């Protein structure tokens, strides 16, 4: 396992807020990163779909020497994780667990709110994650299907992201909750108008940060944690590389390695 | 229809911190909980000592359907967390090494301090753990001698508290950490005063808040939940019974289920 990577796939640039806290948790492990971005939004998707998307980009990721694969898309994990789980052999972390376990940890009212794509709330992983642990537990989840593509493509419209911030939590802001779960790869970059909607007696949680740790978790618990002093990272996408690129650099900070990737693969 | 057990052993008292949050973030697990308090403290013990103290209790424990072990006590950890985990085929979760990923979680410049007792800092647990995973971490382990002792024996003199806490925390002060990992059972106890000597610049970490998530996190992992709706728990104490009674019913706010064991089994 000393020079196996870490698979991650997502439906396009999203996942990049997982791969960072990966990147920041575990540095000294090796991301090896598929974005479809050629087919998303996967969040207007049917489950089997998805599915199979999902599984195209397994196919690519199995190409290279993986001792585990994220599932950094909520989408993606709400569809396929257990599909996936029981496929491979390897350990596979999805985003949708280490958000309610989070959630678990931090709630003093036993009330959660959960926000995400049309596809991740449909599936109601989220309440049934929350109530495998805790039954009496109260759990709040609404679709808000602007808030991704208002991250994508209007972000620095700050006027624009306050109105639709606004109205996607307003279903929330009636709602006795003390915990909210960022149920989507976008929503970490809305986090400072999320607060100011919600206010200061609601903890916001990201599926980010908390994937990170329970890979880590995982990882260290099974003996395969990677000792690599200076390791290095690779992108792929099915969209334009430019394009990917482009906002990588603005989301990240820094320039990343980027290639193209057709699926199905061969 | 799954009858395991989460054992938990403890020096004392003050693994009741790690028990409670195992309750609260895992309702529907049962625990099985012993508290050494007759040969309460460990702190100052050498490792040896420690190390056969824990077997003898690992030995109680077996007595019940283990679905896995917690080392709740940070000195306990430090001193047999390697040898547990080699001699038992069950999870064996510690205090420390959760305590020290959730530091690398939450700090934003990679300085981090720790405090606990004499023998948890001069194992060096922390900082080994630490660097694991991320060697590019800075790490400032003291020991804080007198700070369980003050929890257990003189907690309702706050003047007294807050000059302890004052003494034993200079050190840090004089330290540029953003992080602060409570690296023994006893200092949830004081997290207010802690808090106030160092600032709101220092996120303080408690290493039962993050043990439960940690085991939480191996259960569903490993695919053992429980799914109890209304689990009983039982604690088994070495020293006096009544007294082990009194400050849990002070600490939890509740009684509890108490008897008196006697080791070795
Ligand atoms: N990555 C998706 C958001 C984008 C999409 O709809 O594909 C998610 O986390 O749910
Ligand atoms: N339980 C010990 C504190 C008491 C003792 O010294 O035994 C610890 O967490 O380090
Ligand atoms: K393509
Ligand atoms: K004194």
């Amino acid at each position: 396992h000393k020079h196996s990577v870490i698979g991650v796939l997502d439906s396009g640039v999203g996942g990049l807020t997982v791969a960072s806290e990966i990147i920041r948790q575990l540095p000294k492990e090796s991301i090896c990163y598929i974005g479809d971005n050629e087919r998303c939004p996967y969040g207007p998707r049917s489950v089997e779909e998805v599915q199979s998307f999902v599984f195209e980009m397994v196919e690519f990721l199995k190409q290279f020497p993986l001792k585990a694969l994220v599932v950094a898309c909520n989408t993606a994990a709400a569809a396929t994780l257990a599909a996936l789980q029981e496929a491979l052999s390897i350990p596979v972390i999805g985003v949708i667990h280490p958000g309610a376990r989070a959630a678990i940890k931090v709630t003093k009212k036993g009330k959660i709110g959960v926000i995400g794509t049309v596809g991740t709330i449909q599936s109601n992983m989220y309440e049934k994650a929350l109530h495998e642990l805790d039954t009496y537990l109260k759990v709040h989840s609404h679709a808000c299907p602007t808030l991704a593509t208002v991250v994508e493509n209007r972000l620095e419209d700050t006027a624009y992201v306050t109105q639709q911030v606004k109205q996607a939590l307003l279903p929330l802001t009636k709602e006795d909750i003390d915990t909210l779960i960022l149920g989507c790869t976008h929503y970490p970059l809305l986090e400072s108008y999320i607060k100011k909607e919600l206010g200061e007696d609601v903890t916001i949680i990201s599926s980010a940060e908390e994937t990170a740790i329970e890979l880590s978790t995982i990882l260290q618990h099974k003996g395969i944690l990677a000792d690599n002093l200076n390791p290095k990272h690779r992108f792929f996408t099915t969209g334009s590389v430019s394009s990917f690129e482009h906002i990588a650099e603005r989301w990240l900070g820094y320039q990343i390695s980027v290639d193209c990737v057709d699926l199905p693969v061969k």
